[PDB]
This record gives C-alpha cells, structure tokens and sequence, in this order.
C-alpha cells in the first residue's frame, strides 16, 4: 500500500510539475471519444461502419506529442501509405493480368526484402516507422486487391476514412492547447545553463567540503544533442508561432549554442573526475587554495546562470562583456599558484600532490572554454 | 549518378562487413511470403479470408532483429492485447446491458486518459509499444462488440489468426538462422577494450604527434551502457543456447565489467580534451617526456586490448597480474617529473607550462582506474 502511495504519487508529482502530460493526454482522449461519438451517433448506418474502425485507430496512431512531431510524421505515413498505395495498385492491375498468385507472392516477397534493409540502415534510424507503414500497407493493399475485383472505390473509402480520422487528429492536437516543439527546444537550451552551473558549483565546492546531484547535472546537458538534434527536425514544420517572428527561423544555433554549451561542459566531467578519481590531494592541502579555487566556481556559475537568462529572455539587447570577473579570477588563481608551488613538486607522495595541480588546471581551462561560448552565442543574439 | 554509387555501396558495406542484416531481409522476405502463400493457395475459400490480413499483417508487426527481442516484445504486445479482451469484453457484456451508446463513448475516453499517462510516464519509457497496442487494442474490440452481437467467436477466429501469424513469425525467426540477443551483448562488452585501447592510444601519440577517429573510439563505449541496459533486458528471454550454460546466465556483470570500463574511459575523455583545449604545452616541452609519456600509452593499451582477447575468449583460465609493467610505467613517469618539474612551474606564460601537469596527472589517474576493472572483471571471470 505504501508502494502504491508512490505510483500515485509519481502521477501527481510529474503531474503538478509539469502539466503537460495531463493536457495531452486529455487531447488523445477527446480525439478518441470524438471520433466514437462521431461513428455511433452520426453514422449508425451499417450500410458502411465496418471500416469504422479506421477512423479511431487512426486517431490513435497519429497523434503525438508536439505538433511538428505529429505533423512530419504523418507526412512520413502519408508518403510511406501513398507510395505503398501507387505501386501496389499498379503491382495489382498487373498481378490480375495473366499464375498470378505466384507473381504476386514473389511481388510481397521482394517488397519485404528490399524495405528490410533501407529500414535497417544506420543512417534510416528514425524513419523507421516509415518503413513499417510502407512494408505493411503494400502487404495490405496486395493482399485486398487480390481478393476484390474493382479495389479502386474502397481504397477511395479508406483514405477518405484515414483523412476523417487524422484530420480531427491533427486538428484537435493544433487548435485545442497546442504543444509545439519549438518551444521545447528554446526551453531546453536554457535548461543546460542552469543543470551546468551547479555542476560546476558542486564540483568546485564537492572538491572542498571536508574537514548524485552533480552527477545528474551535467549529464543532462551532454546527453541532450542527440535529443535536440531530432527537436531540431520537428521544429521546421511549425508555422511562426508567436515569438518566433518568420519562417526559416534558426533553429540551428540552439543546436550550435548548445553546441559550444556542451562543449563547455567537457571540462566540469574532468573537473567531478577529479573528486571521484581513486588519486585526488589531501585535505590540508586543497584547503590553502581555499579563496581563488571557490572564486572561479562562486562567479563562473554567475555568468553561466546569466547566460541563459540570455536565452530564456533571448534578450535583444546583448551581453556586452560578460567575462571580466572571471578572467580576472582565473588570473590571479594562476599568480596564485605562482607563490605556493611548492605543494605541487618536490611514486604516490607526489601522485595526490600533483592532483591538485590537476584541478587547478582543469578549471583555468574551462575559463578558456568559456569564451567560445559567448560568441557562439552572440551570432544566435543577432541574426535570430 | 556517382551518388547514387555510394547508397549502393553503403548496403554493400554494411552488407559484407555485417552478414546480420542481409539475413534478417531474407528471414522477414520469407515470413511475409509464407503466411502470403499459406492464405493464397491453401486458404483460397472465402468462406472466411478477410481476416487473412491478420496474418501476414501479424507478421510484419512482430518481427525483430533479435530473438529476445522478438520474444519479450511478442509478450508485452500478447500482454497487452489480451487485458484489453478481457477488460473490453466484459465491457462488452456491460454496455450491452441497458443510453449505452454513451456508456461505449465514456468507456473508451477512460481508457485513452488512464493509459496515456503510464505510457507518457518518465519510467515506462520503453514499454510504449505495449500501452500503444493496449489503447489501440481495447478501442477496435469495443468498437466491433459494440457493433456485433456474440463477437467472442470473432475474437476467437481472430486470436487464431493472431497465432497463426506470430506462430509462424517466431518459428522462422528462431529456427532458420537465429539472431540472439545475448552474444549481441558479449560482441559489444569486447568491442569497448578495442575503441578504448585505440582511444588511450590515439590521444597519448595524438598529443605529440607535431614538429576524428579518437572521438569516435571512446564515445562509442560511454554511449553503449544505455544499450547494454537494453541488451540485458532481452537477453533474460533466451534459451540457454550454447556455451551460455545455465539459465540465469550473469548478464549483469557484462554491464558491471563494461560498468568499470565506460568508468575508466571518463580520463581518456579529459585526456583527448588536453589535446582540443585552448590551452595547451607547447611543443618543445612536450617533447622532454616523450618517452615515458609514450610508455604508459604503449604498454597502457596492450593491457586493455587483451582484456577484451580475455572476454571474447571468455578464458576460463585466468588475468593473472596483469597491471605490473604499466605500475613500473606509471611509477617511474612519476619519478621522471620528479626531476624535471621546473618545467611545470616557476597569466598565460605560467597557464600553458602547466598543462603537463595535466597531461601526466590525467594520464597516472587512468593507470589507478585500470585497477578497478581487473577486479570488475575476476567476479566475471569466475562465477560466469
């Protein structure tokens, strides 16, 4: 019972944080009883409901989360069905021509080896349900059109079918609440700056404390561009939705920004690696560079917690020199280290010594990195 | 035209390189034309063929690469489909009984909402295509029972259908050249040592090399424990086939031994991210520790080269004191900067000499993570 309080729970708690999840699945819903409401009160006639369950199993296969991912894959359905649908029927008046059940095995058999492979292609990963929808409607049509003499009118029917259940698909996910996915996206490479300065706030302060969450920080940002690279393929089918002025709108520095972002946040990896490494400095020691050590990780947060209030603002007003706290601050943490050198250099009496001059010099690094960023960002301010 | 040459050498590439995908084309080809030449001429009698469809249409959706794939799959699928009959049908039975019209709306708006939300839920994120077939199962029975009277023979004829489509779909997919799952995993838990011994080596001689294939070498093992979590949920499923003994074969310490290893391929990370860094030791003094520099990378690798050649094989023979001459390596490259440390230290003229002491203390780091795998790998090596 106290197991259950959880599953409920964890329904509330990703309910109440985000509702996002409530609305939508409200929206598959109402698709749902739409069209059910639609076929028994409407169209009670059996002269033709049996393909009625078109009409809700389309509904159920094409709605998906934000528009343009509903949109760009059923333009993929569309085009897998209707070229499926083009060769099968010309495949079909010839396989009535004259030992046709022969030809039109082999003709199942080679449309299922040659969509095979272009389906399991590296490049072709993601247009995958494409060619299923394309292997598996060619086995239909063939299948019916072999059976029936005249196919043309019923598959006019089933499209007309297949066009009264996506349509109110498609207009009940873009009108009622709609969920785009340009939006998803501008919240997202806003969302790393915030998971990546902590990071490098519990990493700088992690090394110290002494006498999980950062884990899950930066891991986020890194394993995000294989994410927003595909938001980046949904993001073109929205019209110029609200903010997002024209059309053609750069949805590809979100990509670079957050590109130069993770590229940043390769360093904040080495820099946690050097707390979980099985070698890192004693406490006495990493508690003599206590000031300058705490000062790149107090300010370095500060510009990169601005940076993407930067973004989620995407203030066309500029960031005008940003970096002059913490190149200052790294400076003088290097003419720091100028004076006590000595706890750096003269086997594993001076392997932990020599850690801490690995820290010291994975963070004066991602000072350094943390100038491609800034103008990777200034081409996004401008252009976009 | 010249184009058009290489989509017809990528399938010829990936096709002689890997005889894995030609293969599954050719078992998914015969599946198809088997159940297409089983209703054609062996089922001509339209007495009953419309539903012959759920034949070779079963086929296509429940065909997958490998045999704990297709079998886990074909569970959650049946799992699925069969708690909507039950449920649907005694839904059936009810809205039947006396306004039910608006009960069979109401009744398919629960199901929609409820069953959206378990499959848009954080942790059911793989066990999507379950909850698709669950919606999309419980909606055509309710639809058709609504419409038919005693729909259970239908659903019993179809429910054959159903299994005379995926009894045919498994069988060819299990006896004609299978494809397991579970020496897809121990292939991939030794594809690591060989992309990470190069990674170690092309960044150790990478770093020198003056007067990506490295990026391409280790991102591939840190990317795999995703997918070996993966590979150990279909790997439960299979037989014991071969020289996988016993049921309950220890697929978790081929994610605990590939778990210590993505764990020391996070230096060989920060240790290409020395080379790519906006700072970096100049040339001539890189060249002072070239030699011991290039030990540990030359012996460093040949270590973790033949740890996978102890995988592969599965050598029920023993590593036995694999580490001693990289210890020596990194033992005496410390006592190599013992000598020549002034070099390391005494703004940007201290900022560059330092980063040796980033190159050599992220490269002794790696040689201390190398004594966690070889113990990660005993249990492995003994209890398998």
């Amino acid at each position: 019972y106290d197991d259950a309080k959880d599953v409920a729970r964890k329904a509330w708690e990703m309910g109440v944080s985000d509702p996002r999840k409530i609305v939508f699945s409200a929206k598959i819903g109402l698709a749902l009883t739409i069209v059910a409401l639609l076929i028994f009160y409407q169209e009670p006639n059996p002269d033709l409901s049996r393909y009625s369950v078109w009409a809700i199993l389309t509904v159920v296969v094409v709605f998906e989360f934000t528009i343009g991912a509903t949109l760009s894959k059923g333009f993929n359905r569309a085009l897998g069905t209707l070229s499926a649908g083009g060769l099968a029927l010309g495949m079909a008046e010839l396989s009535t021509l004259f030992w046709e059940e022969i030809f039109c095995t082999l003709s199942i058999f080679c449309i299922g080896f040659l969509a095979t492979f272009m389906k399991l292609y590296p490049s072709m990963k993601a247009y995958e349900y494409g060619f299923r929808v394309f292997l598996l409607t060619y086995c239909y049509i063939l299948i019916s059109g072999f059976r029936t003499g005249q196919f043309i009118e019923v598959a006019i029917s089933r499209f007309l079918l297949i066009a009264l259940g996506a349509g109110v698909s498609l207009g009940v996910n873009m009108f009622i609440y709609p969920i785009w996915a340009g939006e998803d996206l501008h919240n997202l490479v806003v969302k790393n700056f915030m998971n990546v300065a902590t990071s490098l706030e519990g990493c700088v302060n992690g090394y110290l404390r002494c006498l999980d969450p950062v884990y899950k920080g930066y891991r986020s940002a890194v394993e995000s561009t294989s994410q927003e690279e595909s938001l980046m393929s949904f993001a073109i089918w929205e019209p110029p939705h609200g903010p997002y002025k024209s059309f053609n709108y750069p949805w590809k520095n979100y990509v670079k920004l957050s590109g130069a972002l993770k590229h940043c946040a390769f360093t904040v990896m080495a820099l946690h690696g050097c707390i979980l490494s099985e070698i890192q400095a004693p406490e006495e020691r990493r508690q003599v560079f206590r000031q300058e050590l705490q000062r790149v990780g107090v300010e370095g947060a500060k510009l990169l917690r601005e940076l993407g209030e930067k973004v989620k603002k995407m203030e066309k007003l500029g960031p005008v020199d940003l970096l002059f706290e913490v190149h200052l601050a790294a400076e003088e943490l290097q003419h720091k280290i100028d004076k006590k050198s000595y706890l750096l250099v003269n086997t594993y009496e001076s392997a932990s010594a020599l850690s801490l001059a690995t820290f010291a010099s994975l963070l004066i690094e991602f000072v350094a990195r943390l100038q491609n960023v800034v103008d990777a960002f200034k081409e996004l301010s401008q252009k976009a």
